[PDB]
């Protein structure tokens, strides 16, 4: 998925 937001902000390709 895609997030602009956290906790995507992490190492993890879901962080778009």
């Amino acid at each position: 998925g895609c997030c602009s937001r956290p906790p995507c902000i992490a190492n993890n390709p879901d962080l778009c």
